[PDB]
């Protein structure tokens, strides 16, 4: 049993089973709501559909029917009864809400016999039929048997030759003609299959097409990236129909309790009169703004609002519902606290606490931790915008002010670099089969749509901008272009903004008191420290700004690379003799002394991990013959002598060769030069300010103990020899990167010569996996397609694999060195998961790129908050 | 008795008497602090000095001596005893802190006999003398008997010919020569008065010069504008000396507990080794950043810090102290929680609550309500700054990023328009006699100085930017110019920034979570509503942004003036016949319908007071002969016929003529046209959105009842006749401006035909005073000079005069119309006082310019908060 559940015979708690949808519905059902009863086909059963072959079976079929019967009686109507039918709606209820990505077949259990039978029962063949034309497009569409292109082309043309202003005036004859020519439109595109006229044929044909679509491309691609797993499932709540399509006193509306772009407490949404829920509000026929429902149905509004409210509170979070006035009767088809925008996700919480509703605690956990990233997107420059050729306007569909090249295909989008080449996507309307064009565009322009439309709604969560229902746009796909105002646009740089306008120079952007009360509270509840992996004080400033407690890694790589340090290591390398290689090394001495000084001077007491040189010598020599001709001359060496020397420098595998700690094992002069510049700069800076600075010296690529013992014995003697600026009291801890397998491995021995374990996770991952972030690109997607790897291994923390190497290390090095600090530097350093795994893992500090810090704040807030 | 008080024999509570200075000192004294005991000469006694003639007398003289004796014994040394003296410091302790504006004569009670006598007692003629040269400059300077120009010119030259690196190396001979040639430098500029060698002559000569300076120009000008009254007083705490000038183990430092520009929790400040407090830190010789006191005196730091801290808390607010290491001994000469910058005033409070220290409540009251204005200053455009020719750098002395013409005189500054023409002020160093150049400049550049310097410190409270100790600046006053980098600057547009650099395009600016937690809390504690006096939705947007609850006044003046409405009223006026004047009026009908629509559409439910036309017809006709030639032609009238008609339009007094409500008494068509556009726009807009809009119709200049009865009887019938867009349910309240004396007067009758009393305070003030804001300029300053009027009558709410007219009205109209809302529109609408007077006065709403709203938030927060 319990393959399927009843609304009333469930709860919201039962999510793992009853999705966000099916459980919230019952929830309402437990509260008592204008929801036509029904049932939900449970998650476990979805996965069971796969954990067996790929087609429905027994108990399930049994139950869909065992309970479909309970409905019928409970509903007195008969399921697909040709006389006086029973229609139903069939829509996807997974765990996590997924606006833009679901499936819902409307008015189901209808046929040529039973339409007519409804026709007579319903004293209105215009209604049931219009409904039947409806079901014809849907069922198919979902279960993909036809490209809407069609149905659309026949509905459209149908009116678009007769005269009919709009669909709402087509008659019982014309309609029935529509849904007549519709079966054949389904026919032609098919090999001759009866558009599932048996209700025990539409149903299963769909429930399966729900419990089976999931495992398909777009859903895999979306649901992946959305941090969802395929280990979960699709649900499908079936319930009786309610018809906002009955006529001119029955309507279908989308709504939200608090404006989801801004945060604005207040009813927000789009409604239609005599329209069919899952189809017209979300496209075709400018949808009446929910507030007008006072002018329109001033007996209804009260319903909905005190009902919305009631619910708003019942959950303590920004509700989103599918209400329907099925002929002067209110119905709540669906709910779920909609996914927000970054700011609004914020607003609502500050507010919700302000309103006594949430707690400082709750508020924090409640944010979509990875969503902060939006807060720091390049805003538009005021003085340019005005200098921007206004051409159009439309809809504040999703906050943002983007710009770039113009595409009319998501595939022409995506195939044009991710969300930064700058890809606009002009599109008549968007679809679940556009989901990858969605994720690689700065912002979207949509001809037909609103706040509730497909693209809009999706932008929001994508944090991507969008201007829906943007009319006057004669876009031609054939000739790959589009119109607007008085312009002709050929796929190139366009500008859209969260402020209606569809125009531009960008810039850094505010962070209201939301970020502040959210960040403020994060610090309150969070325990792991935060630091940024920086190199340039400019970021040190901008990073400290973000509630950065210092530096997790400071790179020296440039400290050579840079415009004037360059040919001095290039010297040393093309230089056989330590006294030469020291001379050389002694010349950059000054240079890096400055670098450090700036940093320090920036950091003022804030910690700072200084990682030792990483790249091998090879990275440090002109691969060109040109710069080689140069270099040579200036060396009094032969172009041939350098090449040769630029030849002995060749690694078959640059990642696993002569670099980092091993590098300063045969040149401990690197150690020398490096130690000193850090050592003197900190000393002098600790002087000229009276402020305290305790160099955190980092040996990368340490494989084993004895090794690091070598380099530390060097660094130490110089750092102790540098203290010639007073016998000194200068502080320093020599730590190491736990970025190699053996090194994480014998961690418990490793922490003998070391104070601080600094985790390199992108580099460790690349070891612990077997591939490199570089190479792997040419096969990674497959692992995605083939569902082998779910998350990105370079973004998201492999806690089954890599998480071990890191945990043997933390808890073993803390066997030998209890007072052992550990901090994470890898890209996964600021990762809503990582920063939770690292939190529960035992780490002390954190280290993300300058901007991912705020994600690291929340993350660590969440991390401990919700942890226990 | 009790003319003078003893530190120990006081408190901080006793402020009215013991200033912020004298009471905080004792406060410390009650806590036990490294403060050399002494006494304070009480406030009442200062005012007593004036409430009698202008020179010290009995009990006072008595007490200065009665207690100076208590010191001597208590201190065992002898006051001005030629052998083994007793020196003292003499410094101003008014109520309100006043960094930059005080007087403190150092090492007093010294003479040619007693210096020498100290010389021998002090085993160091270099010390006591250097001190004596010191006292010579000070006493005089304060008591103004010499322009520093001098002393400076002799000290300066003195070293500036001998070689001496700096003053700190001049000897007992050279010094004594300095303070020898110094008495004569005092002599020459004087008519032959002995530089007050009798200690009962330096003293009184100063205490009086404290209790007498106050009533002078700059202090009056500063203290006025600073919201201080002359009804208070100067104090003068006298205490024993401590000498940071003893030698190379005795130092003089300025400090703050939390960075006052940013808010940064942490020791912030400037110190000197062997320097004299009140003189070297605040100018000449780059002052060691307080933190270096660890490298310098790492036994001292601990003193100060745990002492600072101790105090930081003892007050629960950002401390500021005068510490002195009078030869290896720590001394706290002074305290006071320093005045902040707008952001930092903020930071510190958010923090202080964050730190458990203040309460949400306390935090609010604690802000300098009028200081918010800074938060909304034009920031610099990123893309221009980079495009800005960097020439220099220096000191983050006060946040801001200003720019404009360059001046080297405060008087050349001020005499060049206030803080917006854009006046830079390049100045060697600033002075109390620069205070008016300070208040009319965007930002300041200072050659010699630091965070602690005269100009810096003052900018902060002025919210004006400043870059002190900005070296390399060869500025020549003679030729009115200055150098920097590789440039030659002749008094024209320069650019300075709160970020070191001394460069530019500006723009709107952030509002961190401070403004937010401060604004958030304001709303929590505040009761009066807030609205903006707007006209253009653009501000309606930007205003709602600021926590604006609607509109207090909406002007129609432009709704005619505007570029295309213009010649249609100009029609109507040059048009004898109501049917013409209606035609005309009927043509603008549409136009204003839009205006309203935009507003409304902007406002979404937010209230909105719509004030009826104000200016007389005259304001509406070309005063030129040119536009007159125009107008004529297009009217088929003679240039002569218009003039004549433009002649009958002449008011001897445009403020008190034919305008506002009287205007639509002989043209009720204005009423008509006005009613309708508002009426239809609201109706239609209440339609096309389903949202609610209740026109608030405002009749300005209502003198009496029966009058407004006339206009309301019009407006009503049309607003009831406009409801032709449905028999309608359209809301509207007809209110009036309580801006005339009779109208405030018979308020109790006035509120018969009216729902809402809208106070016009700039226009009422102008009645209740007798002058006009226009005219009065040519004599206002005198009232200031002559101390007749303290505050500006057009800025600050005359609560003795005007406050009555407004209070008879509120509480009488609420006799006839209890449920009577009242809101304030005058400029004083958003006024940290007003918004308190209006609060305790009975008002309901508020109305300030778009940007003064946030001042209106706090104000109303404060208003009720602290009220009871």
């Amino acid at each position: 049993a319990k393959w399927v559940y009843k609304f009333e015979e469930g709860n919201a708690s039962m999510r793992n089973l009853l999705g966000g949808a099916g459980c919230n519905l019952a929830e309402m059902t437990i509260l008592g709501m204008p929801i036509p009863q029904g049932f939900t086909v449970t998650t476990e059963a979805c996965t069971e559909y796969y954990n067996s072959g790929k087609q429905i079976t027994q108990e399930i079929q049994d139950q869909i029917f065992e309970a479909i019967t309970w409905l019928e009686e409970l509903n007195g109507k008969k399921f697909g009864d040709t006389e006086d039918p029973l229609l139903v709606s069939v829509r996807s209820g997974a765990r996590a809400s997924m606006p833009g990505m679901m499936d819902t077949i409307l008015n189901l259990g209808l046929n040529d016999v039973a339409v007519e039978g409804f026709a007579k029962k319903t004293g209105n063949p215009r209604f049931a039929y219009d409904s039947y034309r409806r079901f014809i497009q849907m069922y198919s569409d979902v279960v993909m048997e036809v490209p809407k292109s069609h149905f659309e082309k026949i509905i459209d043309a149908m009116k678009e030759e007769k005269g009919v202003h709009f669909d709402t005036d087509l008659t019982a004859d014309d309609l029935k003609e529509l849904a007549e020519k519709f079966k054949a439109v389904y026919k032609e595109a098919m090999n001759g299959e009866e558009f599932p006229q048996e209700p025990k044929d539409q149903l299963m044909g769909a429930v399966k097409a729900v419990f089976r679509s999931w495992d398909n491309p777009r859903a895999i691609v979306y649901r992946r990236m959305n941090d969802i797993p395929g280990d979960w499932g699709t649900a499908v709540n079936v319930q009786t129909m309610v018809f906002g399509n009955k006529g001119e006193t029955s309507g279908t509306g989308v709504a939200f309790t608090r404006n989801p772009s801004t945060g604005e407490k207040g009813i927000y949404g789009e409604y239609l009169i005599n329209a069919q829920g899952e189809d017209v509000v979300a496209g075709v026929r400018t949808p009446q703004p929910i507030t007008q429902l006072e002018n329109d149905m001033p007996d209804c509004y009260k319903q909905f609002m005190d009902l919305a409210m009631k619910l708003e509170k019942h959950f303590r979070d920004m509700q989103d519902m599918e209400f329907t006035i099925e002929e002067g009767k209110l119905y709540f088809l669906q709910t779920r606290n909609g996914k927000r925008t970054a700011p609004a996700a914020l607003q609502i919480a500050c507010d919700l606490v302000d309103e006594g509703m949430i707690t400082e605690e709750e508020a924090v956990v409640r944010i979509e931790a990875k969503s902060l990233d939006q807060l720091l997107h390049p805003t538009f420059n005021p003085a340019a915008l005005k200098a921007g050729e206004v051409i159009g306007s439309a809809l504040p569909a999703s906050p943002g002010a983007a710009a770039g090249k113009v595409y009319f295909t998501a595939d022409e989008a995506k195939a044009a670099h991710e969300k930064g080449e700058r890809v606009i996507l002009v599109r008549l309307e968007t679809s679940p089969e556009d989901i990858e064009g969605m994720h690689a565009a700065e912002g979207i322009l949509t001809v037909r749509g609103g706040m509730t439309s497909h693209a809009a709604v999706v932008a929001r969560g994508m944090g991507t901008c969008c201007v829906s229902g943007c009319g006057e746009i004669k876009i031609n796909e054939e000739a790959k272009t589009f119109e607007l105002g008085g312009h002709t646009f050929a796929e190139g740089d366009y500008i859209s903004l969260d402020g209606s306008t569809g125009k531009i120079e960008t810039q850094e952007a505010s962070v209201s008191g939301s970020f502040e009360r959210i960040m403020v509270w994060a610090d309150k509840f969070r325990t792991l420290k935060v630091r940024t992996n920086a190199d340039t004080p400019e970021d040190t400033l901008n990073a400290v700004k973000l509630g950065a407690e210092g530096i997790g890694l400071c790179r020296t790589e440039h400290m050579f690379f840079e415009a004037d340090r360059i040919m001095k290591i290039r010297k040393m390398i093309l230089s056989d003799s330590v006294e030469a290689r020291e001379e050389a090394l002694n010349e950059l001495i000054p240079f890096q002394k400055g670098d450090f000084k700036a940093m320090y001077k920036a950091l003022e007491g804030r910690p700072m991990t200084v990682r030792y040189l990483d790249p091998p010598l090879h990275e440090f020599v002109p691969h060109t013959e040109e710069e080689q001709a140069e270099l040579a001359k200036n060396m009094g060496l032969t172009l041939a002598e350098v090449k040769a020397k630029v030849d002995e420098l060749h690694e078959f595998n640059p990642m696993m060769g002569h670099r980092g700690c091993r590098l300063a094992v045969t040149y401990p002069e690197i150690a020398k030069m490096q130690t000193r510049a850090v050592m003197e700069a900190a000393i002098e800076v600790k002087e000229e300010t009276g402020i305290d600075i305790v160099p955190e010296i980092m040996i990368p690529l340490v494989g084993e103990k004895k090794e690091l013992k070598f380099v530390k014995d060097v660094v130490v003697e110089v750092a102790e020899q540098v203290k010639k600026e007073k016998g000194s009291d200068m502080q320093y801890h020599i730590g190491t990167m736990i970025e190699i397998p053996r090194a994480a491995l014998t961690a418990d021995a490793i922490a003998e010569e070391a104070e601080f374990f600094s985790f390199g996770t992108n580099d460790l991952t690349q070891m612990t996996f077997g591939f490199s972030r570089d190479d792997a690109g040419k096969f990674l997607d497959s692992y995605y397609k083939a569902k082998i790897y779910e998350s990105d291994p370079f973004a998201r923390l492999d806690q089954t694999g890599v998480g071990q190497l890191v945990e043997m290390a933390v808890k073993k090095g803390r066997q030998t060195r209890p007072g052992l600090k550990c901090g994470i530097c890898g890209e996964h350093g600021g990762d809503p998961s990582s920063v939770e795994f690292c939190h529960k893992v035992g780490l002390n500090y954190v280290s993300c790129s300058p901007f991912r810090v705020p994600i690291a704040r929340l993350a660590a807030a969440q991390a401990a908050l919700n942890n226990k």
